[PDB]
């Protein structure tokens, strides 16, 4: 008995990283599907009985506590933003990131990153708060993607940043190290570059990019009224969850009607 | 010395409910503005030094703990949804709620409510979880609005719901009473009606609608594969914050670059 592509795809939906089941051992599809359906129902019943917290919600809460306790102000800024912020961030009207923007109406878009709203907060808060200014945000961001195992069109970003004193590469690396040590995630730092910010310190878990981080100043600062040293980093929460839970596909971690805490809801 | 409309508007931005300052006492605008700027800087410095949590984030966390502890599963579902869900909810292509939808691309929109995603979860979870099924979600929703003192175009909804046993008007009212007692908010229940769900139990704080709640079944259920009794209610978090903090305008409570925890960021 050989399994079709449709049958293999169904069993993959129902399989979880903790299982050790051979799909092509010769056991018939009916028995493999029944076994995995029972395991997944049991898993969902246990979540309902004992935890009840959503992985993305819980991780946002965990990250929020970490940064609040370290002196960063928690921001919740608009997800629907002016389309003018795109050109103003140096996302040239050519393509790459520009073709990835979801437009809303004629003058708005869904934010593809948190940085512009955070830059506006740094500028405004510097007129009232003592040095250094430390803020962060966690929330939804949106990009059109070719959709692989590591990209979502609707994902969740953390961006923390600081402006004023202490905005050095060593302090940025120290914050990233404390943060990922808190989550229990091994990493290395590798140099990369991007169109918006220039040179980045990319935080890698193996071949998976968890974050890009930047040490300012950069030429873009003038356009946003930023006139002091700064440091910042952006992380994808679903990528963090993919590492934490050993998911093969980031879709297990996404906002979704198709998975609850990585368990298929098609049972 | 009389104040212009622009000067009055500026002082209103800087005024907070706890102040007792007459804007038109005859004191010159320069002194009223300087006094309010100092108070607001002091307020923001105190938040930065001692709390650091965003009002909307904190309230979402408080509400999440309440519902998780009462047996409801925490959901985080897509904000960008299929445009087909609009017609399928009975939002007729005429207008009213239909003209309020933000469209994205050609086949998507920003969700104007949480209900359709929650209906899909109830249906799917009923195939694996024991009766009754209890779930909730908190997150952003979007509607085009004439924009008054009680409406935002980008707001935050809580919707909790239950399907199976216990889906009575008395139990729905009991949950609403426990919830608003937990937040310390007085209310009454008044009947109303809406195009989507029919008769609603509206939760009122004075003339302010905090929620619409529904006791099913309703004719819409068949289109969503819902085939059991159910109850549910939707609340706006920014309206809850407006009551809690005595804000004159709901914009003080919104996701915004213009206010932080109700304090102007234009200082
Ligand atoms: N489409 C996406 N889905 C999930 N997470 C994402 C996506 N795009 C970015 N992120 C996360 O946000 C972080 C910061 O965004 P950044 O602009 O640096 O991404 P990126 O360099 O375009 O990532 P990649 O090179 O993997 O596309 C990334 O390191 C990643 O963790
Ligand atoms: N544009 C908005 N801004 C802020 N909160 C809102 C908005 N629309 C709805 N809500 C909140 O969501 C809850 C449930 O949504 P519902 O569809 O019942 O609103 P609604 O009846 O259209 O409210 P209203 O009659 O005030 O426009 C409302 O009771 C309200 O608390
Ligand atoms: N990995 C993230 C890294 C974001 C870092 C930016 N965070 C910030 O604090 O703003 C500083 C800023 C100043 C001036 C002009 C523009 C800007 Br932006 C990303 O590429 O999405
Ligand atoms: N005040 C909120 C009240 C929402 C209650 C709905 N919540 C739910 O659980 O779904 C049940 C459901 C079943 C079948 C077909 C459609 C649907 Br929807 C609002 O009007 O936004
Ligand atoms: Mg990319
Ligand atoms: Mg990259
Ligand atoms: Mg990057
Ligand atoms: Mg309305
Ligand atoms: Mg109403
Ligand atoms: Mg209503």
């Amino acid at each position: 008995p050989a399994l079709t592509k449709s049958q293999t795809d169904r069993l993959e939906v129902l399989l979880n990283p903790k299982d050790e089941i051979s799909l092509n051992s010769g056991k018939p599809f009916r028995e493999l599907e029944s076994e995995l359906l029972s395991r997944r129902k049991k898993d969902l019943q246990q979540i309902y009985a004992e935890e009840r917290e959503n992985y993305l919600g819980k991780l946002e809460r965990e990250i929020t506590r970490f940064f609040v306790d370290r002196g960063f102000l928690e921001i919740k800024s608009p997800i629907l933003i002016p389309l003018e912020y795109i050109e103003r961030m140096g996302i040239d009207n050519d393509t790459e990131l520009s073709k990835q923007i979801f437009r809303v109406d004629k003058n708005f878009c869904l934010r593809p990153m948190l940085a512009p709203n955070l830059a506006n907060y740094l500028r405004k808060l510097d007129r009232a708060l003592p040095d250094p200014i430390k803020i962060f945000e966690i929330g939804p961001c949106y990009r059109k993607e070719s959709d692989g195992k590591e990209h979502l069109e609707e994902f969740t970003m953390l961006n923390f940043c600081q402006m004023g004193s202490g905005c050095t590469r060593e302090n940025l690396e120290s914050i990233i190290t404390d943060f990922l040590n808190h989550l229990g995630i091994d990493f290395k730092i590798v140099g990369d570059s991007c169109m918006v910010f220039g040179d980045t310190l990319d935080v890698m878990h193996g071949d998976l990019e968890l974050s890009s981080a930047v040490v300012g100043p950069i030429p873009l600062d003038r356009e946003w009224g930023i006139d002091k040293p700064w440091i910042g980093a952006g992380f994808g929460l679903e990528r963090l969850l993919k590492v934490k839970h050993d998911f093969k596909n980031i879709k297990r971690a996404a906002r979704s009607g198709s998975y609850y805490n990585g368990i298929s809801t098609n049972l």
